[PDB]
């Protein structure tokens, strides 16, 4: 009923960690490494944190009920791109092109 | 109303003469009945647009910023489900979309 | 203060990461791959996995509100594999092992 | 309450004869005095022992199993606090905790 939702929400989030889009995807394969970047406030301002390893551990571990939620995370990890940084940083960019290939593909699924 | 006032700005800003360039596909409901585009309504159950978000904003509707959230990005998901990506139109929802998320993300 | 004792807890995963465990903590430091393994129960078995780099990236972004918390996870993380394998499988005594640094760590904190 | 059923089993394995060359200094409370130890009241404000624990199952003091591991977790730790961890009674805590561990990580 909602397991083939989240079978597809696999399918998405195998796309995202894919080679072809990885030029601008590999800044959300893992947590945002504050500490080498010399950023003493990303946690100040980053709450709640998001990246593509944590989105693949609670998929695995089955804690999204439906797809709204995966959905609501992915989200997340781009919105805290976008709060952290400046609009003409790189990393804003690269998360755009990202999230087209989410909402995308998102919006196709059943 | 704290969270909603932004809410309110970030609609204005979506309608500004700045983003007009492809803001404008997302003014009104598409005329699928005048384009032609007989499946239009059988694929989007829910069909959104800028208007009807004023419409709502401007009679109190919406709760939180969530809601206003949901309902925009309903508009942008509806355009990326019924159309092939290369049409013009995902193109405009990107570029719009883009100023949505970003503004949406700086909200105090 | 809860800070002063997040950062002791913070301290003894530093030292539960330590080269001098790694022998036997390996096989914690991140999720069970149960997909790659082959084990198509785990996930049925195991409702709420943990492991050391999840129990980081639960530091790091401020999640645990005390220590009582954290030993919580940490605790979890070694039933997870008491309640999944034989006694006789190494990893349950590595986990022994490991949780054997872990409990006499946090028996020393104020 | 088929749950606390399931813990007193796991007590009884603890206080079995099995185990006794390891669990017999978790049996009755730590005599502070006969050993010698000036501080061990002070440094322990929350001695327990399996004795202890025995009881409070049959006055049916616990809860839930939650309750029931956090005792006999707590007399672990206590040995754990208050010994340097080359003592033999802290390899003797070990090999009874590990016993203690891996029956509670088996409950249905
Ligand atoms: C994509 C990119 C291009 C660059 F040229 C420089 C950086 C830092 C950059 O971002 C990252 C580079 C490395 C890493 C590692 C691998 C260490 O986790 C992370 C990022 C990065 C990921 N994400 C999601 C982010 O939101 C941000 C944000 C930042 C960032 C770095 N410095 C800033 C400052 C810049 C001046 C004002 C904000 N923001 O870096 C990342
Ligand atoms: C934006 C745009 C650029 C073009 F070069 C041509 C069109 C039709 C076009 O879209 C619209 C033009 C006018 C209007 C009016 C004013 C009638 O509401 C709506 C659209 C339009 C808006 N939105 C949000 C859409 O998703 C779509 C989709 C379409 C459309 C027209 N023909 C198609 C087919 C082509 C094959 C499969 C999709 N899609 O038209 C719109
Ligand atoms: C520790 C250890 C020693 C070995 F000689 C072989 C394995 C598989 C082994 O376990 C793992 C090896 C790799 C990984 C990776 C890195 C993929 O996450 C995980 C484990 C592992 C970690 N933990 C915490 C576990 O509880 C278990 C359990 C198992 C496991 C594999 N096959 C079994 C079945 C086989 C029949 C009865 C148990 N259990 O593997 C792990
Ligand atoms: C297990 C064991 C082996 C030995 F070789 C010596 C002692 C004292 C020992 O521990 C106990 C021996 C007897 C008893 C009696 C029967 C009197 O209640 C208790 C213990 C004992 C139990 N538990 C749970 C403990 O935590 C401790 C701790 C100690 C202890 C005594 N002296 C020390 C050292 C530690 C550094 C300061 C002196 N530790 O003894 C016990």
């Amino acid at each position: 009923k909602l397991s083939e939702q989240l079978k597809h929400c696999n399918g998405i989030l195998k796309e995202l960690l894919s080679k072809k889009h990885a030029a601008y995807a590999w800044p959300f394969y893992k947590p945002v490494d504050a500490s080498a970047l010399g950023l003493h406030d990303y946690h100040d301002i980053i709450k709640h944190p998001m990246d593509l390893s944590t989105v693949k551990r609670k998929m695995e571990n089955r804690d999204y009920r439906d797809a709204q939620e995966f959905a609501a995370d992915v989200r997340l990890m781009f919105s805290n791109c976008y709060k952290y940084n400046p609009p003409d940083h790189d990393v804003v960019a690269m998360a755009r092109k990202l999230q087209d290939v989410f909402e995308f593909r998102y919006a196709k699924m059943p």
